[PDB]
């Protein structure tokens, strides 16, 4: 036998390999910061020095053969293409005509995108959200936010991942046309237009690559060699731990959705969905897509945009084309892709496009039954309703009546099941929508008693403006507030009224509030009950299950609530 070959782990890289090379140390456009390869660049080195090297070489990975060359001298580099991420014990056999000799094993790592390397991450998270019995087969989404890992403080170990079945990730721009970005203020614009140079129009692309792969996270054990960092590396070691755990992008939502307005002509879908690809193909911890654009027909952040004769029918092709690319990657991978969207469900967002006809190429439409009333404006509501309130004049949940300055309503009231059941009569399988639950309230100031015209129903009153608070409070735009800031500021421990609020519960319209009498705050939210009413609700119409924006604002006790509305008959 050949000396036994020994491993020089300076020239074998330390052993570690990615088939993913990302920008770590600079903020560039998304081609100039990632490169994704479909077999990495293996190098071992060893040596087998003043000896009897032999005339040939293989490389084992567990025993199973993955290279093979000549061996020549005391200095052997091996190079070599392997396409499977993962962990390896690796052994070197050197060979000559009196037999073979070995190096002893190491453990070669191969990185890729699916977290085939990684170790199951380890969650840190709060213990008010429960252990359930958990169903498989029922829906139980939430959306987490690309920046809720900043002042918010969320990571991707704080997810309750064992009490969810679909993890929407908010979100993905398309580059292209993007006054809408501006309003968020910030850096935010900036940072698309750093990504989307040298990235052509209608491509998708990473908004915010620190969060995404680059900020080292320590509970995840990442180090400055560490090939994936962030919030991806994160999602890639929670699919380790969590295998059935759907995680989708999400493209667009309420400032990012301009460039879908351009998705009438087809060259741009063409350039759209190959680019969705390519990310499904470079990402590979991701299950499908989800588009969220708001709206066919306008109505969203962009005044300037909307097409109501024709954003229905790009939304339709849209789907098609997106199923079609998806069906060719299930033959590709063997994986199955899922197809979702998120919907405005008022009734002059639902005409705009005919869902019967997208639905046939999606898994599930998540219906957008939230803010149906805010601060934009000083009309108290329930943002978050299963029903119509009291509050409502006649003929209004309807559409039938007129308005209190003798102006008539044009449509149906904005409540879920206005929604839902105008799906339904479109021709929408019930068991493909999600009813969407909200994990934050919104609210004004100065609704004061004698603003009221119903003395039991603050809703019946009129406001002064939004509310305000602090980032503490989980305010963190004004007349917004997350549900656990409402928990801890305004219901307390017994969620009787803490501070100066009181709890009401409208239960003909299945919506709580808390108020504030002195300061006229008034705030509109999901809490335990309305939850519970929720998934009564769901189960009674066959829906898929339920969802939830946005999982950072929980506490543990909305999910908890879903679970349980959602358990038995
Ligand atoms: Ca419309």
């Amino acid at each position: 036998a050949p000396t036994a070959p020994s491993v020089d782990m300076y020239g074998s890289n330390n052993l570690q390999f990615s088939k993913i090379e990302l920008a770590m140390e600079t903020t560039s456009g998304y081609y100039d910061m990632v490169k994704y390869h479909d077999q990495a660049k293996i190098t071992v080195k060893f040596n087998q020095w003043s000896g009897t090297p032999g005339d040939t070489y293989n490389i084992y990975f567990d025993g199973v053969k993955v290279a093979t060359g000549a061996i020549t001298g005391g200095q052997t580099t091996a190079t070599f293409d392997y396409g499977q991420g993962g962990l390896y014990q690796m052994e070197i056999e050197a060979c000559d005509a009196t037999g073979c000799s070995k190096s002893a094993p190491a453990e070669i790592t191969i990185a890729d995108t699916d977290g085939s390397h990684l170790k199951p991450l380890t969650m840190n998270v709060d213990p008010n959200n429960k252990t359930y019995n958990t169903d498989p087969s029922v829906v139980m989404g939430t959306y987490f936010v690309e920046w809720g890992i900043y002042g918010r403080n969320y990571t991707v170990d704080n997810m309750p991942a064992d009490n969810l079945t679909h993890i929407l990730y908010g979100f993905i721009p398309i580059c292209g046309p993007n006054e809408s970005v501006k309003s968020v203020g910030g850096n935010s614009f900036n940072a698309l237009q750093t990504a989307c140079r040298g990235v052509p129009d209608y491509e998708v692309v990473i908004h915010d690559p620190w969060a995404a792969y680059q900020k080292s996270f320590p509970q995840a054990g990442h180090e400055y060699s560490t090939p994936i960092k962030g919030n991806y590396a994160m999602l890639m070691a929670l699919k380790q731990r969590n295998p059935d755990l759907k995680i989708i992008p999400s493209i667009g939502g309420w400032t990012l959705s301009d460039p879908f307005y351009d998705f009438v002509n087809k060259a741009n879908r063409d350039t759209f969905v190959a680019s969705v690809k390519k990310f499904l193909k470079t990402w590979k911890f991701y299950d499908g897509v989800d588009i969220d654009w708001e709206f066919p027909g306008g109505g969203g952040a962009a005044a300037d945009k909307g097409d109501p004769v024709n954003d229905g029918p790009a939304y339709v092709a849209l789907m098609r084309e997106l199923r079609a690319m998806l069906d060719e990657l299930e033959a590709e991978t063997g994986r199955t892709y899922e197809l979702t969207s998120a919907i405005g469900v008022g009734y002059d967002k639902i005409e705009d496009v005919n869902y019967a006809d997208a639905v046939q190429y999606m898994d599930y439409i998540f219906a957008m039954t939230y803010d149906f009333y805010g601060g934009w404006n000083n009309v108290p509501g329930h943002q978050t309703a299963l029903y119509c309130g009291s509050f409502m004049r006649p003929g209004q949940c309807d559409g039938s009546g007129v308005d209190e300055n003798g102006e008539a309503y044009k449509g149906p009231a904005y409540t879920a099941d206005n929604g839902i059941q105008l799906l339904l009569a479109q021709g929408v399988p019930a068991n493909k929508l999600v009813l969407g639950t909200a994990m934050y309230g919104r609210g004004w100031e100065g609704v004061t008693p004698d603003t009221l015209t119903d003395p039991n129903d603050p809703m019946t009153g009129t406001a002064t403006g939004k509310l305000k608070g602090s980032t503490a409070q989980g305010v963190w735009e004004d007349g917004v507030i997350d549900y656990k800031g409402i928990k801890s500021f305004m219901l307390g421990a017994n969620n009787t009224g803490i501070n100066g609020f009181e709890y009401g519960y409208d239960a003909q319209a299945e919506a709580p509030w808390v108020w504030n009498r002195t300061t006229g705050e008034l705030i509109t939210f999901d809490d335990h009950r309305s939850v519970l009413a929720k998934g009564s609700y769901a189960k009674s119409l066959g829906l898929a299950g339920l969802f939830s924006w946005e999982i950072d604002a929980d506490n543990g006790d909305i999910l908890n609530a879903m679970h349980e509305g959602m358990a038995g008959g």
